[PDB]
């Protein structure tokens, strides 16, 4: 259960309480980011429940990625409490996403 990001609903994501929330900044025509979309699945639902991921189309809310000083694709941000506690960039194997959320649970 990947849930997609916009302005209508970015804060209502990021701020769930007691959850790590994944957010995948990524676009339709960057391969690195096709590559991590399955694993981004995968773990959505081996966590389902205690991390929420979220997917921020950088094309469609480039004001977003511009907030959170988005300087390269992939990148993906990790939230507890509605605050940017780490970042993973580049496209990276899934033991190294699982071992970074693990970090906050």
């Amino acid at each position: 259960s990947v849930v997609q990001l916009n302005d209508e609903n970015f804060d209502e994501v990021i701020k769930k309480n007691n959850k790590v929330v994944v957010v995948d900044f990524w676009a339709e025509w960057c391969g690195p980011c096709r590559m991590i979309a399955p694993i981004i699945e995968e773990l959505a639902k081996e966590y389902a429940g205690k991390v929420v991921f979220g997917k921020l189309n950088v094309d469609e809310n480039p004001e977003i990625a511009a907030k959170y000083g988005i300087m390269s694709i992939p990148t993906l941000l990790f939230f507890k409490n509605g605050k940017v506690v780490d970042q993973l960039v580049g496209a990276m194997p899934k033991e190294a996403l699982k071992e970074r959320i693990k970090k906050y649970l």
